[PDB]
């Protein structure tokens, strides 16, 4: 990204430390853990509120060395008082700002914060799992504040997890244990932690709601599909993704020998040797790298990262995915408790930057073909099958005649949100509870109170709702500023907070108390509903029928002869 954003990035990060250090108090405070005892401080918010902070709180030994690649371990006890007056360092990644990789292999921590240490009644706890494709993210507060929450009863805890390679490597042989989805394990064991550990700072572990955004609502569908969480948590809120999204699952066993490769492995394709190498490697090597590990056909099928949640070829303790994430909805606890579940009206304007530098993707709209889901696709994509199902995703998308960028943006927003929803929620359907899922589609669009998503898919004077748009109403970040009281943006922050703390008080995002809710009528999907209703959050809150529901039948239809598949 251009010079112009790196330099005022900096500024923007020279502003956010001296803020940082303003907005803090000498008050300093100590809670007990299982592990030991923690210090955190009070900070301030530029809303002149105020809240208990936690960062650094380990929930795993680091994974360094040995452990590189394995699934995370106890981390170890300690007696006197652990310093949390500060934040951990990132999993290793790429800047996408420096374009240089940053973060550190020792990043397994959670924050917590509330504004009541001693509250007079057990509060509710929300989880946040950010997202970032599995490869980028932090829970530090300068993307991720939790400024606009702690206006509010609750106790809220931002994890991270492994990302990249570091956190996803899969190998096929038993002998060296290393399955897989480490990343995803980091996250069983941080949720383990707040199960046995929130009540010490003040939240009720009866009532647990885990949320996250694109990767991290993909993580928050893994976290209630997999045996390993039955119980820890009570309502799931999965924002802009979940687990069979075709971005958020991939096959990357054979991926490993390519990244050695690229890191100058010699030698031969064997996962021992492989494995040799790759745990002597720098690590941001092997991260830097990662973006040249997918083959050229790979990118032509849109496998969209080399590493990420996998189906681990052996059980192990840990074991998280020990099948495809479309069949671990068979079982799934998480299928019976509270669900709420939404995109952004356009998502897939988040493609925007990708198209720049690539405008030729606009022609693979000419047959769509590359679109057609791969399980139902041929290698080749010449059979005269995805050709005609490429002709039903092309009469969805394509509006004039010859294809567009937004066309193709508007394509993007289904096939990686909407339509895996769809299937989810069909599939879901047949094997629950009878348990609630409530749909929202967010619709709120300003350029007032924006977030560095916003930089980095170029959208600088672009209209319309992109993936990730949303976050800016739910967290403080760097690049935002104190809101006047009546603003329609400072209305959106509280009613967003709002639903998203009513629901994960009750199981139901509906309250009459929020503001411009009045003439709402909430209800959730059901097995017989033809067509999906939502809540629409623009400036009025609307329940509408899902508009994106036609172009959701139309991708349905290429499941006409594989209805198995679907
Ligand atoms: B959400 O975590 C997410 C979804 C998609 Br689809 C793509 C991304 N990327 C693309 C490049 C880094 C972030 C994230």
């Amino acid at each position: 990204v251009s010079l112009m954003e790196k330099l005022k990035w900096k500024i923007k990060c020279i502003e956010n430390k001296f803020l940082n250090y303003r907005l803090t108090t000498n008050e300093t405070v100590v809670a007990e853990t299982e592990y030991g005892k923690v210090k955190g401080v009070k900070r301030l918010t530029v809303y002149d509120d105020s809240y208990y902070s936690f960062e650094g709180i380990p929930y795993a030994q680091p994974p360094v060395g040995e452990l590189r690649f394995k699934a995370p371990q106890r981390p170890t006890p300690w007696a006197g008082v652990r310093d949390c007056c500060n934040h951990k360092d990132k999993s290793v990644q790429v800047d996408f700002i420096t374009g240089k990789v940053c973060g550190s292999e020792d990043c397994l921590y959670l924050s917590v914060y509330t504004n009541n240490l001693n509250p007079e009644t057990k509060r509710p706890v929300l989880v946040y799992i950010h997202g970032g494709g599995f490869i980028i993210g932090e829970n530090h507060r300068d993307m991720y504040g939790p400024d606009y929450f702690i206006k509010k009863d609750v106790v809220l805890i931002n994890i991270q997890y492994r990302l990249g390679a570091l956190g996803f490597l899969s190998l096929n042989s038993e002998d060296l244990n290393v399955p897989g989805n480490a990343g995803l394990k980091d996250q069983v064991m941080a949720l383990r932690w707040i199960k046995n550990n929130c009540a010490n700072f003040g939240g009720n572990p009866d009532n647990i709601t885990v949320f996250g955004e694109s990767a991290g609502a993909a993580s928050t569908h893994y976290m209630m599909l997999t045996e390993q969480t039955r119980g820890l948590f009570h309502r799931g809120i999965l924002m802009s993704g979940n687990a069979i999204c075709p971005w958020a699952n991939t096959q990357c066993q054979h991926r490993a020998f390519t990244l050695a490769k690229l890191a100058g492995y010699k030698g031969e394709d064997n996962d021992k040797d492989v494995l040799e190498f790759l745990m002597k490697a720098k690590p941001q090597d092997l991260i830097k790298l990662e973006e040249k590990v997918l083959t050229l056909e790979e990118r032509t099928n849109k496998v969209m990262f080399p590493f990420g949640p996998t189906v681990e070829p052996y059980q192990t303790a840990d074991c998280v995915l020990p099948k495809h994430p479309r069949e671990m909805v068979k079982t799934a606890w998480g299928n019976s408790i509270p669900t709420m579940m939404g995109n952004t009206s356009y998502e897939g304007l988040f493609f925007t930057s990708i198209l720049k530098q690539m405008p030729m993707l606009v022609k693979e709209l000419e047959t769509c073909v590359n679109f057609v889901p791969s399980e139902l696709a041929d290698a080749e994509r010449t059979a005269p099958e995805t050709l005609e199902m490429g002709a039903k995703i092309k009469k969805a998308h394509v509006t004039g005649e010859t294809p567009t960028a937004d066309n193709f943006m508007d394509l993007c927003s289904h096939i990686y949100f909407w339509f895996p929803m769809h299937r989810l929620l069909q599939l879901r359907f047949n094997h629950t509870s009878g348990t609630p899922v409530y749909l929202y589609r967010f619709d709120f669009d300003s350029e007032d109170l924006i977030n560095p998503y916003r930089i980095m898919r170029s959208g600088r004077g672009v209209k319309g709702v992109s993936h990730a748009d949303e976050l800016t109403y739910f967290f403080w970040n760097q690049l935002a500023k104190r809101m006047p009281k009546e603003s329609r943006e400072y209305k959106t922050i509280e009613r967003m907070t709002g639903i998203w703390i009513q629901f994960a008080t009750t199981g139901n995002p509906y309250s009459n108390e929020i503001e411009g809710m009045e003439n709402v009528s909430w209800d959730p999907i059901e097995k017989s509903d033809e067509v999906y209703k939502c809540l629409n959050i623009s400036d009025e809150l609307k329940m509408i029928d899902v508009p994106e529901m036609d172009k959701i039948k139309q991708w349905e239809s290429m499941f006409e002869k594989h209805r198995d598949l679907f």
